[PDB]
Protein backbone atom coordinates (compact mmCIF):
# COMPACT_ATOMS: atom_id res chain seq x y z
CA UNK A 1 0.00 0.00 0.00
CA UNK A 2 1.05 3.59 -0.58
CA UNK A 3 0.88 3.99 3.18
CA UNK A 4 3.61 1.39 3.48
CA UNK A 5 5.88 4.02 1.98
CA UNK A 6 6.03 5.41 5.49
CA UNK A 7 7.34 2.19 6.98
CA UNK A 8 10.29 2.62 4.65
CA UNK A 9 10.81 6.09 6.08
CA UNK A 10 11.60 4.47 9.41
Amino acid sequence: DMHDFFVGLM
